[PDB]
């Protein structure tokens, strides 16, 4: 660690890879550490004798001589959601799982996996199993959904991130039995998917979770490369070095690195592409990189450059053919020293505008101004970009809801559809025209920050002057989900709703 | 742009120089794409029939048929300040523009020179005039110092500072005959006088709205070096860097300076004085020149940019009986491992050691130096400019500069000068009872005092560093130098120190 | 001054080295220019005809014809603490000084001397005398105490720190005579041990009073090797620079550092022991030694110059059994390009990982390495003090530092050491249950806990370093460090920290 | 509810009475709903099989053939403090408690009658018990304080405070059985004692946690009448009204009680005895009545509510050798047109002059005339509660009160009561020069210091109240009162205050 700043060393992440198979055991026969049953409020009702009517349950408590159904009466335990019972007995353990009344997939599922996750961790599980309470009435296909979330749950509630710690136990759980849901190829493959994706969301949250002095701009660019190289059959790598994006007439990038001296900036350009010849349509993910803003309460920093390599590692393993994706993050660390950038100076985007930067807490929005002209170059068809843009989206949709912000209402249908399949949180926000007169400058073209009141729309309408109006853009300001305040971790969040767009086109 | 933060570069201002003469062209004559017309409350009076009773503005309606008129009572203008009535007919366009009632000279012409400017813009008018509605009851001079005046308003208003904008239109006007205020050798060389004063407000103007990422201290030294070689022959330039400031233990200025190590600093020193060797009055403007400072001021190196605009003008001027020293020690108050602390204690050219308590004060700093160094080149008065508290904006108001001075006489001179040029200030006192305030418990003097009377304590802070035997005003212009309304800068000082310098 | 920030030049030390002896002179025929007497409210008693009832000042009255008498009475002295009365007579000066009544010593001593050295500088004396008007009810040992501490006040009263500013007279104090309290071998080792104790208070207070441009961490370490220099028989000094507290592993400390590149950082290791072979207690003094913290505070490195003073008087006094370890690592807290974000997960040298969430507690992050190597260097017992908390001040005052130790017995040892002393410090809890307000999501811990508590969290926080088999105390001295009504260093925690290596 | 600002109605609270007992039935063969076992870190060790080296928890493993030790195994409790694991079985449950290591009582096991009673919440168990692993090294009397502690635990870790919303259930829990510490009728007394103390602490919890729109201070003068009812045999009332503290002089108190016209003040005084007649000593008890304070602190009234509960607890302890004065200056601080303005001066009732210099800090002028109040009863000793400083918790954190005396022997009282209870205190100076910051330049005082060193200024103002000859401790008990964890007022300082009456 001689050349980090702090001598810090990451630990080296043992996480064992969870072996995950969808089986046909009957859920009374499975033997193993501990069984996690997803459970409705209506799939707890009771006859006359306190007996479940649940057919799955009334067979788990007999063979229980009525332990299962006394001690859930007794804990107060119906099935709602959040709510669970827990019990350890000769040769096994079962846990219950509330799933409520009317709660939407894949969310439900995904909470299911977690509680199972947790379940096993507090009980040092190795091998697991769930299963849902009832199946009645779902087809093929719901139930290969709700095994893939399901496992998604397990996967991401079982990750812990102890590079940073002294003190730490290993996860100790190594399989997870998924039944009742099918079995064969097809629920194999969805299982598959949802791993791929899994692997995405963590290395997101990886990403956050360490700090600037380990993750610099030089760092993510090497992320960059060995994703690349991972999957060199399919995807590309371009990193552009402070002196390219010079040539490139990266003013505004260019001058939020400026500070940054001792952690150099590098424009990090990857490209999706299965070889094959068929017609491809042409897309764009821009993450925000600041690696470090000067502008730790806020640990949200680079959640959508996490997001968008985070997208970049699902899709080279699932490797969709008729998409090219361009996966495009301009970092940088914003500093203070001689060489930096001044509150009032007036910097030149590759588009040829001018902006006054009024605030030097929004540099983040000068870079992505860069990066969105460099996508739009590219010639795609469709941009979205990430990025922890306002405390004002925050203030309006609180912490769990991105807002996403579009000229194209059909790309706002297409993302809002994307967030329905993942099960992630977001809402369109107008883009009010109106606003854009309180960013007028009165030397430059623009200002780079409004006020206060309606912040958040007007830094979507100023990151609008740098993309070309033939191309369809969305813009995610994502402040609030890409950290746990509860956690006190990072979430990976938009890395499975950003998958779910690319396979819709 | 290659080597400049951000890649930014300027555009070429692209403005033409207008062409200004004084006609003798009879007012219901004149041709062209706009006539402006001043007119007080007095002119506008009316008839029994609500008819024009004013001579000139009588023969325009009769001659539009009652139109002028007509349009003025429906649109409620009566010739009082601030109003305007715009006509567009059939072979011309007039606007009448009011103003008041004893409004005072030279800002009443001013203001009908900006309106007229205006107007033109608004029309995209090429060839415009100006008069009076009435010039009867105003002397030879009066009517001199009026012209002049007008063409400072039509100047200054037709100004528009597009250098970083990536769209913009470019000035339409081309000329202005300013009609029925006399013609020959006198008037125009008065109009001559207000277009040099003119030319070095909009230098002043141009180095303040630029960021400093543009103007650095080097690039403000460039300018200085720009104005010696245009009038090589009556402005001198010398241009000291650091090593040679250290040489000459400017200590406080080399302390704000350190911090920069990308832009470094640059002593500005220029010299004006005609060739001839006749007994020339001493005389320095000091202009503080943080091009950025750490501590939205948009108003950074407004002193430095009046300065430099008054050399500018009196370039050209060239005035024959003063040697005038400007002075400007320029640099950008960052933040680096190279940089002064708060708490550092700084030790200036005279000896006297400072306690820097605020590094939000570091202006007075560089000052200190920079009076040492004008007391030292001999002059007998000294005028600086400085934006050096909000204090003073307290106390004043965004419009009104507040001038310090031990000299009652200079004072006096300051005030009658800036009675002449149109340009607002106040004299405030120097109450010598807060100086204790400004006592340290380890150095000769602490940089900031209290927020009350901070104004104060920073004018006897700069005391400090002048020789009691030179006459020296200090003039705090953290208001005036930025328009918040016109969200540009103004150029402010430039007029005054102009008609100071001539005055002496 | 070169290459000093400011080019400030700090001015010689003239101070006279006071000539102070204990004599069997009696008070009344006692010859110099100022005689000082420490009366309490009940020497000054009178009788039924208004005459004092003190055999002294009955006596020094009568020798007036009253006048004293009339003075006092006149200018309502009783005694009370902080009063005094100053007389001028034919052939000589009196000044009375009010101790008040059951003042605790040594500090009711320690005010007397301050008072007569005010009143030495107030008259220009040059051969002062200070007494008790009673000694009755007073031990030997008691009186030998009183004198030492009336030397202490005179020594300490008469410094005045006039490096940094131009206008100073040089101390016309030469001599004291202490009057009424023995004679002898014993009260003179006394006299002479107050002696050595002020000169590294001295020293102490010098090294606070001088600002970041002047004291920087390289200076800092020079101080140290003059300090080995002067006493090098019992004192050995070894500096790390960077390079080798990285190979130390010093992860946290050079964090902390690293934005500081134009002043690097040096680790200070200073070692007291006599050359005798007796068995000898092992003990640390660390320091904490910001010369400037980026988070006007004129309290930095108020704790290394503790330390520092303390070696200082420890070279001097030379007490055998104990080997003294003085350990600072001293570096500025700057902002740079090349320095710590907050954020930042920083490893010490004992392994743990510290999430810095709070750039404006980086002073326990240095403290955490130089903890770890003063258990690495196998004493038995540490103190480290350090300016680290405001919120020691909302608690205990400008004037009371906060002690915070798990080890009972080296609490009673402090609180012994400080009685002795005179200096004020109280114990405050190492409150366990907050040291789950300091978790991370991420590393090891935080650095900076809630407000509420945030003197123990730091306290807490400094636990993590230090070996359990080591005792070890804390002591936060932001407020006692520097006087805001002397504007001026104190030099606190000098005597304590004689008096606790003293007393093991 | 219709004269209740709101209409709000308390819903009547319907806790059951648990049955506590001590009983010497081996732990395996006890019959019950739940078994809580307190388990230290040594308790947990295991033999070379894995197997429970306990013999109790051998014994009850043996009997779940290994099931309990391999739930501990996996779930990786040790029994450090804060564990736990709950084990369902057929025909009953097991909960293991963690104690720790060398925990201090009677901390420890009130935590454990915590974790006892929330484990037979969240199962609905009726009928519960607790025992320890180990008794070894245990006397009879502690393991007699331990049971009661135990107790003290359940039935405080039982209450729930539902008066003000719609939704709860009552409690399940009926009893308690005590197991392995001892049975008769010495530890049945010292159960019996520990309810008492718990009804008073329970009654404190509801008078904070109602807001002041329901214990207005009518109403806490009810609340003291009822107990005086309850207990009329011992405790005698006199409830002053306004009218009343006027002809006492009380200028301070009603002050702060002017603005509140609606909610009129009430003078709270109980007085306990018993009412044979041995020797009595006359202790006071001062407690804080805002019931509002203008200056969301949910803290207001937490110190009268400690005295009140304290007066609760000895109505049925009923102990001899002590008559108790419970004392509490009830108002609300409002504002209107009626109110006190920031610097009036007012008068307490010794004759004293204040100017009130911040009405953030009014509650320190009540408290003026209720010491006073308490001194004219003739008590010998006094202990105020107020929630009086932020300061405080900026010291000392949310979980520790701040005890001021001048009078170093109660200190030693209230620290060892508070070892008994097992509440946190700490000792904090009086540090009289910090009293000069409390000059007024017109009244005797002002009411507030500055920030730093507020909580002892606090202390030194009250001082100005109380009777030299009078022995007086205020405790500043802003933190602890309140836990915002639970969200929910505590009692604290009622177990504190009942042990010290009893041992004076
Ligand atoms: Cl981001
Ligand atoms: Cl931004
Ligand atoms: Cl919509
Ligand atoms: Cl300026
Ligand atoms: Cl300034
Ligand atoms: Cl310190
Ligand atoms: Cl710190
Ligand atoms: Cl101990
Ligand atoms: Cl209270
Ligand atoms: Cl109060
Ligand atoms: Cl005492
Ligand atoms: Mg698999
Ligand atoms: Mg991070
Ligand atoms: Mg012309
Ligand atoms: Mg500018
Ligand atoms: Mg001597
Ligand atoms: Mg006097
Ligand atoms: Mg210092
Ligand atoms: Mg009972
Ligand atoms: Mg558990
Ligand atoms: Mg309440």
């Amino acid at each position: 660690a001689g050349d980090t700043l702090g001598l810090t060393r990451p630990n080296e992440s043992d996480a064992p890879k969870i072996s995950i198979g969808a089986k046909d055991t009957a859920v009374v026969q499975w033997q193993g550490d501990l069984l996690a049953i997803g459970a409705t409020e209506n799939d707890m009702a009771r006859d006359e004798n306190s007996k479940f009517k649940n057919p799955l349950l009334q067979q788990l408590d007999s063979e229980l001589n009525g332990l299962l159904s006394a001690a859930s009466s007794e804990e107060d335990f119906s099935g709602k959601s959040g709510q669970s019972v827990n019990l350890r007995f000769p040769g096994g353990r079962i846990t219950l799982v509330g799933l409520g009344s009317s709660a939407s997939s894949p969310t439900s599922y995904h909470s299911l996996g977690q509680a199972a996750a947790a379940a096993a961790k507090s009980s040092q599980a190795r091998n697991i199993a769930v299963a849902l309470a009832s199946t009645d009435g779902l087809s093929a296909e719901s139930k290969i959904n709700s095994a893939s979330a399901i496992a998604t749950g397990v996967v991401l509630g079982s990750f812990e991130d102890n590079r940073f710690r002294s003190e730490s136990k290993k996860s100790t759980l190594e399989s997870l039995d998924i039944l009742g849901l099918g079995t064969g190829p097809e629920i194999e493959r969805k299982i598959k998917y949802a791993e791929h994706v899994c692997a995405g969301v963590i290395l997101g949250r990886e990403l956050v979770n360490a700090p600037a002095n380990i993750v610099t701009p030089a760092v993510l660019a090497e992320e960059a490369k060995k994703i690349a190289s991972t999957y060199s059959d399919v995807i590309s790598v371009n990193i552009l070095d402070a002196e390219q994006c010079k040539e490139l007439k990266m003013g505004a990038y260019l001058a939020v690195a400026a500070a940054a001296t001792e952690n150099p900036p590098y424009f990090i350009h990857l490209c999706f592409k299965t070889p094959t010849k068929e017609r491809k349509t042409k897309l764009a993910l821009v993450g925000k990189g600041l690696t470090f803003d000067s502008g730790e309460l806020m640990k949200n920093d680079m959640g959508g450059a996490a997001a968008v390599l985070g997208a970049a590692k699902a899709l080279g393993e699932i490797r969709p053919s008729r998409v090219e994706v361009h996966f495009i993050v301009a970092a940088c660390e914003n500093m203070i020293s001689a060489e930096g950038m001044r509150p009032g100076d007036i910097v030149t985007a590759s588009n040829g505008k001018t902006i006054e930067v009024n605030n030097t807490d929004a540099e983040g929005r000068l870079t992505l101004a860069d990066a969105l002209i460099y996508a739009c170059n590219q010639g795609v068809e469709k941009i979205i970009d990430l990025a922890t843009l306002t405390g004002a989206i925050m203030v309006a949709l609180g912490p769990s809801v991105a807002g996403a912000f579009t000229p194209n209402d059909d790309l706002a249908r297409e993302v809002v559809e994307a967030a329905e399949a993942s099960g992630e949180k977001l809402w369109r926000m107008p883009m009010e025209e109106s606003y854009w007169e309180s960013m007028k400058s009165g030397v430059a073209d623009m200002i780079n920050t409004g006020p206060g009141n309606g912040g958040a729309i007007t830094g979507a309408l100023f990151l609008k002057q740098f993309v070309d109006e033939k191309v369809q853009w969305l813009h995610l300001d994502v402040a609030g989900p890409v950290w746990s305040d509860e956690k006190k971790n990072a979430t990976g969040y938009g890395v499975s709703t950003l998958v779910e767009w690319v396979l819709r086109n």
